[PDB]
């Protein structure tokens, strides 16, 4: 059921900031692990006195990676004058981010035909104001509405290189890596109480609820006109055998925020391949190995989609596979990103519903949570 | 002339602590773009509620790489029950240094017979102290005093792994990086008046005036009794037609600090041929290269210790050579580490005075200067 109920029109995921401490050594780390090329910046060298801020790109995905520099470079400054690129940036609110957090995504950034309406919209619908709109060199407009924690949702929209202000990285110090991904599929909050955070988001956006087909969460998937825009919310379930990884995020990340991007690689098993080459080296690491009874019960389950070529390449690399009502989904987890468990990377391929393929197909892997129980008891016997 | 006046036995540099905000990411960068292997870790996965902290080690050089975690993870500890590995580090203090001076070296440790003997004897001729001797598991002490700015100079003596708590890294997490750097040369702060940062630092080690052999600096060494301990200090020279990169230092680091670490390779060209291969894929990018007449001067200077190979070799490189009254200097300085135009890394290789090496062989390129300015001159030409 898609009532197509968006109270003002989306198109697709703009780019995700990060705010950290040093934007240089995170963008460098991200850039080599994931294979994302250095695209564009705003620092020092294009004036800007405020900020740091390095965007790397791979196919449609944009990650930004912002850190302050010495309030005291700026102080002349006023909101009229200043240099800061993004607007937005406040000094305190990002150093109070980091410490707070730690590493961790400030921004979900969704492009718009008109963010000024956008925000408009959303405050007039119970939206909790971040930023207002403003316009960028006649050109862009940007406005921030709270998302959940410190994370925000930022709106973008062109009348008509990634914003104003932000130049072209030098060819000679811009590596042309590649490891096949491509855009970004879902963006992660996880929350203390699901209810209210679905009920704002859901109330500001008129997104609807995509729906899925033990476990220590419970989540719901909100969703754009095209199901483009996908924004689950995961919660915590006390009481359970095993803590709620949910739980040890809020208490390691001091409350809600941002748990996990998908990204959708065109290719996961090259994607995995040269990331994992690059773990030991300065790239990311992966979760743990599942036992040889899962992939050992992998034919008797999407043998129809994937040889058994493609499934033994699947234990070699770790990639995990579960099937919706629609499609097929190939899904693997990094380890967190950073120093604290908290923000880790979904690397995903899906496989049918195919019109463009539409978003969602195959779900979010919610069967992998009972076959990966079995094939721990199996595996013992 | 050296008089030996060390007040204390001063072996050799242990180690450099970094102070970050993401210890994992900073640590992963820098373990690929120098080469160094991941060799110790204390975290939460050994039981460190308080900090996290990554060992790096490429021959005798380590660097360590620390960042806080949520206070609240450690809010029932008090100091005699605390769970730090490090006992001086202050969640407060870690705070404050970064997001005063963004990435920068904390600590600069030296290895001593007798830490408790060193902090005593340091206070009690002036140092200040900064955390007061320690004994860790009954086998190590550590003890710190003021340095210059926000950095301190850290003791450590042993009795008889890096230090208690720290655990060895898995052989799997563990990739053998090596690209020729084998221990650390000097250690090189920043300060508004050399003057009074000399007497202090000399006054409360004994360590004596090295001595060398426009620029925007002016400068002194102080060295260690075998001169293996080398901490130059550097201050700004107002006036000149290039503002001084001491001032500019000064002001983006929010004051005196660290400006630059030297780290000995073996083989210089190997090292630069590796760091440089990865400048574009997360490594570090190199100082910009100095004019064909320099190089096209070199054979007429240093022809009788390098072969027209190897001068060539240095061109392409961007390698600098000067010479001493002993010894010969190969140096090549990095770009900023970070965000800010502070900290840098300088490579280096010195030729002569063997007895082992006797230290500052080649002195620290005071020459260069000179050498750097006429080829600019006669390129324009
Ligand atoms: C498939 N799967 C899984 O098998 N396990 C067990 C494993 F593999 F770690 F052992 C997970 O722990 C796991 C955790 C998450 N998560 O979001 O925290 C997700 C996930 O992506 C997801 C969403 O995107 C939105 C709806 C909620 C949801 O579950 C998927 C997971
Ligand atoms: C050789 N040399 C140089 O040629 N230039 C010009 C170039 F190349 F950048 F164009 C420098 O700027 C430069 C800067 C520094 N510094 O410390 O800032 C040093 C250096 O290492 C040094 C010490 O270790 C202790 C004593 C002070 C001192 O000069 C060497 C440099
Ligand atoms: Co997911
Ligand atoms: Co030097």
């Amino acid at each position: 059921k898609n009532p197509k109920s968006d109270k003002f029109k989306v198109k697709r995921f703009h780019h995700i900031e990060f705010w950290c401490g040093d934007a240089t050594n995170v963008a460098r780390r991200f850039s080599w692990g994931l294979g994302m090329r250095f695209s564009a910046k705003s620092d020092l060298s294009t004036g800007n006195m405020v900020h740091a801020s390095y965007l790397l790109t791979s196919g449609d995905l944009r990650f930004l990676f912002t850190a302050p520099y010495s309030p005291s470079l700026s102080a002349g400054e006023i909101k009229p004058t200043t240099t800061a690129s993004i607007p937005s940036f406040d000094h305190g609110s990002c150093r109070s981010f980091f410490s707070s957090h730690g590493l961790g995504v400030r921004a979900v950034a969704i492009e718009v035909e008109d963010a000024e309406s956008a925000f408009s919209i959303s405050v007039a619908n119970g939206a909790i104001p971040s930023s207002p709109p403003i316009v960028l060199n006649e050109a862009v407009t940007i406005a921030e509405v709270k998302l959940y924690g410190d994370v925000v949702l930022r709106y973008v929209s062109y009348k008509a290189e990634f914003l104003p202000g932000f130049e072209r990285v030098e060819d000679a110090s811009s590596f042309p890596l590649d490891y096949g991904i491509r855009r970004l599929d879902h963006a992660v909050g996880n929350v203390p109480e699901l209810g209210p955070a679905l009920t704002y988001v859901a109330g500001f956006t008129g997104f609807h609820q995509f729906a899925e087909f033990e476990s220590g969460l419970n989540s719901a998937v909100l969703a754009s006109n095209d199901e483009m825009v996908l924004l689950p919310i995961n919660e915590p379930v006390h009481g359970t055998k095993r803590k709620s990884q949910i739980q040890t995020y809020l208490e390691h990340n001091e409350g809600a925020g941002l748990q996990h991007l998908a990204l959708m690689s065109e290719d996961i098993f090259r994607t995995l391949r040269e990331m994992r080459k690059r773990s030991s080296i300065g790239g990311f690491d992966f979760m743990p190995s599942p036992p040889p009874t899962y992939y050992q019960n992998l034919k008797k389950r999407v043998g129809d989609v994937l040889s058994d070529d493609q499934i033994k390449e699947c234990e070699e690399l770790g990639i995990l596979v579960d099937r919706d009502d629609q499609g097929t989904l190939l899904q693997i987890f990094t380890k967190p990103l950073g120093d604290r468990p908290t923000i880790f990377i979904e690397i995903i391929q899906r496989v049918g519903c195919m019109m463009y393929q539409s978003g969602g197909c195959g779900g979010f892997g919610k069967g992998n949570f009972s076959e990966l129980f079995k094939s721990i008891e199996e595996y013992e016997k």
